[PDB]
């Protein structure tokens, strides 16, 4: 599975899962925002067989979730 951070607020899963779906099967694709509030931050975890995809996808870092750069890592 993969690993994700920065993940904004009114971000969900069904963002990521959505995102990188298109980048991996993505079979599952969670999400974990702050506490109450702690909206500031927030790390989700995927998951798409295909490697391929996370081995770039998990380099870089500022990554297009919705509308935030958050960073991808192949968890």
């Amino acid at each position: 599975k993969i690993f994700v951070g920065g993940l904004s607020v009114n971000t969900t899963v069904e963002d990521v899962k959505h995102y990188f779906e298109q980048f991996g099967k993505v079979d599952d694709a969670m999400l974990m925002f702050d506490k109450t509030t702690n909206r500031h931050r927030g790390f989700g975890f995927v998951t798409f067989e295909s490697e391929d995809i996370v081995e770039k996808v998990c380099e870089i870092h500022f990554h297009e979730i919705n509308n935030k750069m958050v960073e991808c890592k192949k968890a």
